[PDB]
């Protein structure tokens, strides 16, 4: 089926959402449609947006992109939880280690992981190169990976989700799964 | 002493207690004593479980196997966190961090270690080649350690806590302690 | 500016202030000043504690020394969670990676980062070699930087909080700023 995604762009004030749909379009051989919101960062506007995409739309994958730092109006991560059923610690914790081999600063970031309803909603930096990292990981000169991104575990979570099967092309991520879920 | 270790199964629906059994077996060389439990995936039963285990039976240690990850019926950290007096954040986030060795979706657990009483809770993989690697970690071909398990520091946490002196087979895990709680 | 520092030794019963000042002398070579507590490992105490130095005082980073393991009376990171605005995950995640270099019981340990006001609490643990590792890092036998200090990322996120600008003798720790942070 196609996989439902929406994009949010959290603006202090945008290279967010077309970083995303750049990556996106490059990573996934499946089909996928897209809902673009591009919005201040107050949190009350975050959390009636990641209601939006996940009740009204349908979207089986929320990824936001800004306002995860340890700044006053930073408050990504808080909208995120407040919206939040259950949370996925791995996901920030992860996230944060993808991006410590990158910039020692990256511990900063609040970012997390939730599941609302069925839906994976994943808190990503506000920098394109950092969206990027985050999702495809670190690997050698030859193209081996060191360290696999998160996306290399988004599509079986979507499928445990009782969502829609999703397949990447491995030459961007491998998309791991057990025998038990292989098509 | 004689060390009392609770086995909890959660089945969705076994091979969880006894994969415990055999690596517990071979891991221990202080005495102990084994309670164990199966019983279905469905958070109070898993609650008043692990109370009956530290509570009546007064186990030192509870190790749990299954129903950790992101699916909606996989509710063993939450029982876990409801009968908590503590979070212990590292062994969440260690148990993730051995299992990312092996594969990349080990960052969709949510598994705990808590506290209630002055016994540890600490959730395992449903897997039972997860349960051990878990546990006993990364070596190289010569047997040398590359990442400890989880269980090289449960004696010393298990001591903290006022319980017996527990010692462990350096062949299979060595039991980490300062020079202050060595005998 | 001249930075703000306050300094707490949790003592369950002092080698903690002591080493604090010795490494700060070494590490920072922007002005600072010191605000020091010796103090009883009591819940209570050590929030009343936090508040004075943050609230009354106006320091702009404090670190505490000792309390953060298993053990019962060991409450220093639920003082710190208590008098918090916002918790920074990434700090207790990290600060457990680094000590895990040396030792795997590292992860017994509970310990904090969070925000109060614009001030950033961090908690370290109750051994002086502990104290300079989890801020320094761990480095090669040539000096090189193998995992970054804690204490990496502090003046960024103390600029990021609207405090003074921090700076440090990159032969103890380099502080890391992006370009848009850099003076």
């Amino acid at each position: 089926a196609t996989l439902r995604i929406g994009l949010v762009s959290i603006s202090d004030r945008d290279k967010g959402i077309p970083a995303l749909e750049e990556w996106l379009t490059s990573a996934l051989t499946t089909p996928f449609e897209l809902e673009t919101r591009l919005i201040p960062d107050e949190q009350a506007i975050i959390e009636q947006t990641l209601c939006e995409l996940v009740d009204e739309m349908s979207c089986h994958l929320v990824l936001t992109t800004g306002g995860t730092g340890p700044a006053r109006r930073d408050v990504t991560p808080d909208a995120t939880l407040a919206v939040a059923d259950r949370e996925m610690p791995g996901f920030g914790e992860q996230m944060r280690q993808i991006s410590l081999h990158f910039v020692p600063t990256a511990i900063l970031s609040r970012q997390v992981g939730v599941i609302r309803k069925q839906a994976l909603i994943l808190n990503l930096p506000g920098q394109p190169k950092s969206i990027k990292e985050t999702l495809e990981g670190v690997k050698d000169a030859e193209g081996n990976v060191v360290v696999h991104g998160i996306f290399a575990s988004v599509p079986y979570c979507i499928q445990l989700l009782e969502g829609p099967y999703v397949e990447t092309a491995p030459e961007v991520v491998a998309a791991f799964r057990p025998k038990s879920a292989r098509r």
